[PDB]
């Protein structure tokens, strides 16, 4: 319905799946003329020119933007906005999705959230940081347990009893790291529920909600091991009601939106909530300052609306109503082994050329050589599949994966489980 110049130029910033997955949709607009990724990867060179330039390299980026006359500039990932990028390019009179650097606080600094939540009235989970004994032990004995202890310099406990919590603080602020401001303890309330992934476009007060996803942050089956950037997820999530997902929207996204604008910092971009559905109804768990992975893989193929067309209607602060397929998408994260701790590189990928033209194949960490394919990075590939229901999209998924072979990765069998 709306309308906006066609052969654009554009530019996505990243190396990821996200990126793929990003760089994947705007060729599909019939907006786009010219797609360039930098620095990208392999696997999205099948959809876009890769620039040799690094994501942190902004001087570069910029002048690499004025000379192709770039209209559009996505970026995937956090560190260049916590750089500044969004400011440097606007400075220069080029146009790109994402938060200036005070808006992507939000995400930077995790006590600058907790501070911007509670004096906003936005439910999340109690948090507390000190570097006094006497002082953690109070309001330890305050809050009660279960109650959660963090150390600095392993050093998460959830204390199922205040005794416990005590020692635990104790523990922390005598064996933790002795920083400038000397050893620190970080308490936080501990919260249950189902937890699940809410984004949304946002430029200023309007907010523009995506379908929610549901992620697996734990590095093995049975939610064990270590926490990850992001194992598998899927989307839409059947048990999560949609009371909870309009209490999320209208108490947290909208008042988070508005309070940044009301303190200076108006968010441009992609606004991650990564919530917990409570009893109590939705709280925050932290917040993201744009596309989560692996969420932007799994939810991007569901948005029917062209993504270029929606990014320029979020940036003109138009209106419009996002438009979403019935059917649902749930992918699987293919890690390199010892991810996300030590991991190697270097292992052959072989049945790549197998996998259904169906299939979703989002390339992460990947390096091609002598025409094969090598593992190069944590989180390699994410392969993803549509479903007429979450069952037949998982069936479908995990189906195509075992045409995957590589002695150097691994992926939880168990993504979807639970939700079917
Ligand atoms: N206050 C909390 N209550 C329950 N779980 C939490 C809490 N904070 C963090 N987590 C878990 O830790 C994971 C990663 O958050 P983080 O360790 O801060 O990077 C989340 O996906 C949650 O499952």
């Amino acid at each position: 319905n709306l309308y906006f110049q066609s052969h654009m130029n554009v530019l996505v910033i990243g190396r990821g799946g996200r990126e793929h997955a990003i760089a994947w949709k705007a060729a599909q607009s019939p907006l786009v003329g010219k797609l360039y990724v930098a620095p990208g990867n392999p696997g999205i060179a099948d959809v876009a020119e890769l620039v040799h330039i690094d994501e942190l390299d902004i001087e570069a980026l910029v002048q690499f933007a004025k000379q192709q006359a770039i209209d559009l500039t996505i970026v995937g990932p956090e560190a260049p906005l916590a750089s500044g990028i969004v400011d440097r390019f606007m400075a220069e009179g080029l146009r790109i999705f994402g938060p200036s650097q005070r808006a992507a606080l939000i995400e930077g600094s995790k006590a600058f959230a907790k501070e911007l939540m509670k004096k906003y009235g936005i439910p999340t989970a109690d948090h507390a940081a000190f570097t006094s004994y006497e002082e953690a032990k109070a309001y330890i004995e305050q809050k009660g347990a279960p109650i959660v202890i963090k150390a600095d310099g392993k050093g998460v406990t959830v204390a199922q009893t205040v005794e416990e919590a005590l020692a635990a603080a104790k523990a922390a602020l005598v064996d933790g790291q002795f920083g400038t401001a000397g050893s620190q303890v970080v308490i936080e309330e501990y919260l249950e529920g189902e937890e699940f992934s809410f984004m949304a476009f946002v430029n200023g007060e309007k907010v523009y909600p995506l379908a929610i996803a549901q992620d697996h942050k734990r590095a093995y089956d049975g939610d064990e091991g270590p926490n990850t950037g992001g194992m598998g997820a899927y989307s839409p999530v059947p048990q999560i009601s949609d009371e909870m997902m309009d209490a999320a929207l209208e108490a947290i996204l909208r008042p988070a939106a508005k309070a940044l604008a009301a303190e200076g910092r108006p968010f441009l971009g992609v606004l991650y909530a990564g919530l917990m559905a409570t009893a109590n109804g939705p709280k925050v768990i932290e917040f993201n300052a744009r596309f989560g992975d692996p969420e932007a893989q799994v939810v991007l193929p569901r948005l029917k609306t062209d993504l270029v067309e929606a990014v320029l209607a979020v940036m003109d602060g138009k209106e419009l109503e996002l438009e979403w397929t019935d059917e649902a998408v749930l992918g699987v994260v293919l890690a390199a082994k010892g991810y996300p701790g030590a991991y190697e590189r270097g292992a052959e990928i072989r049945g790549l050329d197998r996998i259904s033209p169906d299939a979703l194949l989002f390339h992460a960490g990947t390096k091609r050589e002598g025409g094969a394919w090598y593992t190069n990075g944590g989180r390699v590939l994410l392969l993803a599949a549509k479903g007429e229901t979450l069952a037949k999209a998982k069936e479908k998924a995990y189906e195509q994966l075992a045409a995957i072979d590589c002695d150097g990765l691994f992926y939880r069998r168990d993504i979807g489980r639970r939700a079917i």
